[PDB]
């Protein structure tokens, strides 16, 4: 079984697509293995770039296809190169930009943790033909973090394995296991942008909603919460157009719902305060002073939803 | 008449385009048939990957083209492999990402059931030349529905059938029946996002809109439903920028129509109250107390849409 | 002059681009013509799919280029096939997805009728070298209009003709008339979404706008109309995001202008009623009670605009 | 010095990209010149389409690359044809779709004049090797401007010229002047949509804004002007959502500023009228009667911008 | 150790993607080196364009791969040309369009400085095989700045340097230093559009927001701030849709934040004015008349944040 040692050089992980559960990786693949010795010009190793690799492949050089298992679509490949050594060994070297796929839970956006994954597995040779001897991953990364959207935690965690397929070809003995390289990079979303620009004003809006109770008349109280209502809606629209599209609510969505809830609840209180009476216009001296009651009741429920 | 057995491996179904009635599928086709026996190197099956498959084809390897009927555009193809066994049999193996077309009725959005379909048919060989002998489809599926946009339901439907074409070339005898593979994968929409961030708050606005009748004055009543009206427009737009583009109204779209509708009737009821009089400002104590009438009048007419 | 019979199978018409005056057609071209007898294996017709076709051309098979005249950019091609008959004939068979160009008037959107057109014409052989003997077009059609954006109406129209070019090569006598196929498909827009979701509420807004004259006070009357004005802009904004970019107004675009007018009209009337006085509030004791005047005076300007 | 005559057929100029200063051109290029005499089948001119052209090149057919200087990216090419006449002459014919670049000032949008440009210059041969002998451009354009985004005006400006490059090899004699073909086609924007749906309603907003002064009270005067303000903003968003992206202001932009300009001046005045006093409520009965004063001042400042 | 001279001709820098930290460059690479003498037709240099360059490479011509280290995806290449001189020297010539990557801090948008960078480094040859001898960059730009999005300011920076890779393949002796060309171009953003259309009206919004204190009553003061609140929100959304998506805040973002705060600050000030009393309605003469106070209190907090 030919031992292929692999190297991934990750140049950029960027472009996350939340709806698609997809992220873009720019980098190099390096694959190395040893064949039967060759005679090269001089006796210094031989270089074969791009186009000529196919010419070499035609006259019979084994360059096994290594497919990116979790790539969506087939990757943009840049220069390719062969280094042929006389002692037999072969080095395949190529640049790639691919859009990769992984399960991505975004429900605690903008406080989500994600993991970028690469899965590599030979397209046609099983573990008895081609086996992954090792893999190094160079994440040429560090520092300058707050300008950066995602905070990389690790330094590329790795797992080589054997994948067994129960449903394949006309194959019986044990030729149904392929070797797989799985590369993981752990990350955390930098939530500041959402804290200052989405969370904060959404809060100031919700906060001032409560100031409806500092209004003198009932006509004033009831008529204003309609504006307040229009404002939360105005805010949702501002929000939605900019934030990632998901098939679920985020923490920010729920704050909006809660704002809708708060204002619609005050509507009930404002209306109820008025018509529950011992005459007709008995505004409950005590209930009308829930100006401090349910800002902190919202503050209590604010903590209860987080548990 | 050659028996061709096929396997589809579905990796990801994603990117539904509502306006286009379209969705993306990543996966593998495996097609197999038996030829006249070959003398292969050693005696184990010969592997041929990508660039070299053409070379075998140029020298007369029969590799029949199996086209994806309902593909829009020509699919992105990944690695291809030919495996030539010595006893005659040949297996074609390839990866694809393609956009497939199928009738997609989105009218009960966000509660639609959709069906992702793949249709397979030889491009040049009819059922007397090439026949589909059987087909399994593996949906490497499980888990995390709650994380996903669509929830797949069945295990996948399969049907081999024979399609007869009545109008073609100058060929008649019986070369007009092609053998067809049809794959069906059932799905349901994840409704929850739309329930909580569209339906519910649109629902609160509708109700709180009705609180306009709890206003004491006539002037307050009428002037206020104009803000209520402006709110629904603002809401409608929020919805519009976010929801899928269609050529018909969805259940949400209708909720907005009703919202506009409730508000406009309220204008009428409120004006009717005022100027229908025995003085000038005799607001029908009873009709202004339709504070209970058309809130539950809306629920009756809302439940009439269920037939 | 080689007689070529053509067949187009129209699979999908989708992707209208109103700014570009463009649409997408998925389908197959079939071209048939007769050369000199060939020897085919057995004596049964010979099949040549995709890759092998070019190779036949290298050995001199005449496969003439038939160009899509009105295609924007060059079409995505699927599988190509040649059926070479021993009796002399050749049949060319191809799938295409193309972005096609045609004049499209959108002024009565969402009630426009459009016609999707294909224009076929040889790239290198004139009508005395190659002539279109005929052309039939199959629109595999039926059902589900209510599901679709466009309603195909006809069954497809035809035109075989001669296009005369006055300025060409160093050759003058008659290498200037090429034969052209024109395929025409009629369509109507499914107007229902824009009917219920844009027209109706836009109407209810305009309608309820007129209820300004039912307000007792002048402040009520003049200030309320400012809200109305804001509502129409909000409505304008709501719309624009969804409507197609055109360089002219549509029907909806006019209802909007009509609205701004009706509102701007009342601002003036409300100011006029009040400040044309012999005191300060000498409202033309009746004019303010034009609650029927320019609502139905507006309706009059509406039917005349349909001239 | 090979005389090459060039002919361009322009089919569609479309898809202007304002941020990029880019527009699309679909059409055919035709280049003609005479080489040394050839023996053709019979003695009738020989046609060489697509694939077969390369074959002719590999055997030494001189086919010079003529590059589109101002093309962004490389053009989409459709069919190509070589016509080889026996007397020596060669005719190259190919269809193209390209994104072309030219300086585009959009500041008087929507009343801008633009010029679509093509620049053709050999990639490898200087004016002493390959010279452009003449060039005609056919603009198969006409009719129906009212339907189209752009109004093509002229019949196309043409200039064959000599371009001198100062920095190349160790060459002294004269190898540094390349011959260039330049096509100019003038156009004007169809302003109608923006006139009717951007300028007119905008003016009415501005106009109806000045009616803030016909309000009786001060509250009304100040409080309403905030409503007016929100309106200008709402209008601004609707506009931006739709208007082309630029790095400078357009006429419309300036209008929006003016709307903001009108309102903020009005607020100042309304407060000034109120508190500039000899009492407390000496509202300047006259300055609050600047109801026609700064409508003609906005009109004066509007017409002065042309000076 | 082969000396390579390089030239970059920058035709266009355009299409910055703020989220991707990406920009587009159109231009030509010219690489020159000296090989072993050739016999060319006559003795004048031989020109070899496009398709034919591979053919020369197939026969063993060394045309080394020079990679753009920082390009995202593989560049679109136009014409390629090989110039083979008889004295030995070889000149490679090509047009390119690529999307390049580089670090871009966008935080003081729209007054940011950015730098468009090109990085070139041989794909397979280290500094002992292939060395960069010198490099020029020509930016055929000038004039018309006030029309363009970025104002290129300096000329262009160049640095030939040696990159040492400590961890590669299994090669150690000295094969780990590659020579790298680095091109730097400084640019500043055209701030004008944002100053006039975004900053300016926002100032007018914020300022006129403070005139809420010139209102006589408490109701006028409190309720009107809710209108002010809705206005700033509307301004935010209008802005959002238009400004470049970043994962962190800009100057304008903060202005919006500030604007929100200003409004929320005043709600508190206004309510406090009402309820901090020695009667019930002691509206604090200074705090009610803080009409000069936090208009200039906002200017104090505004300038220190600039420091
Ligand atoms: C057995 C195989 C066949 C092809 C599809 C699968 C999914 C399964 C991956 C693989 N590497 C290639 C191995
Ligand atoms: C007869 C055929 C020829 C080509 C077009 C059609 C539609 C009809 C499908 C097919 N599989 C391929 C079979
Ligand atoms: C002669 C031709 C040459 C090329 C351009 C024209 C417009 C005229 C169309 C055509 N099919 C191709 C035939
Ligand atoms: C001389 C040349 C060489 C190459 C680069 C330049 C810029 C200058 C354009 C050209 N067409 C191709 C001609
Ligand atoms: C307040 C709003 C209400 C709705 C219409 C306006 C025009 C004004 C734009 C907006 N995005 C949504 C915000
Ligand atoms: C040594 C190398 C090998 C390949 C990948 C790296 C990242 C490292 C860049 C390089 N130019 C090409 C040089």
């Amino acid at each position: 079984p030919v031992d292929v040692s692999v190297s991934i050089f990750i140049n950029k992980i960027y472009g996350v697509n939340t709806l698609e559960q997809t992220y873009k990786v720019d980098g190099y693949i390096v694959a190395q293995w040893t064949g039967k010795p060759r005679k090269t010009p001089g006796d210094k190793p031989l270089i074969v770039e791009n186009t000529q690799i196919e010419r070499w492949i035609n006259n019979g050089l084994w360059v096994p296809a290594l497919e990116f298992i979790n790539v969506v679509g087939s990757p943009d490949t840049g220069n390719k190169r062969l280094m042929l050594f006389p002692d037999g060994r072969v080095i395949y070297n190529a640049r790639f930009l691919g859009s990769f796929s992984n399960d991505m839970d975004f429900r605690l956006f903008p406080f989500d943790r994600q993991q970028f994954v690469l899965e590599l597995e030979p397209f046609s040779y099983n573990n008895q033909q081609l086996r992954f001897s090792d893999i190094q991953v160079y994440t040429e990364n560090a520092d300058n973090e707050e300008i950066d959207e995602w905070w990389i935690r690790g330094k590329a965690s790795t797992h080589i394995s054997d994948i067994r397929y129960d449903h394949l070809s006309s194959v019986q003995p044990n030729q149904n296991e392929f070797s797989r390289i799985t590369v993981r990079i752990d990350a955390v979303r930098n939530p500041s942008y959402y804290l200052w620009s989405f969370i904060l004003p959404l809060g100031l809006i919700i906060a001032a909603s409560w100031s409806v109770f500092w209004l003198e008349s009932f006509s004033e109280r009831l008529q204003t919460s309609f504006t307040l209502m229009l404002t939360v809606v105005a805010y949702a629209s501002y929000t939605s157009n900019i934030l990632p599209r998901l098939p679920y609510t985020t923490v920010i969505d729920q704050m909006i719902i809660a704002g809708y809830g708060s204002i619609f609840a005050a509507i009930l209180l404002i209306i109820f305060a008025h018509h529950r009476q011992a005459n007709g216009v008995e505004d409950d001296l005590l209930i009308q002073r829930c100006r401090l009651a349910f800002p902190l009741g919202f503050l209590a429920i604010g903590c209860v939803l987080v548990i």
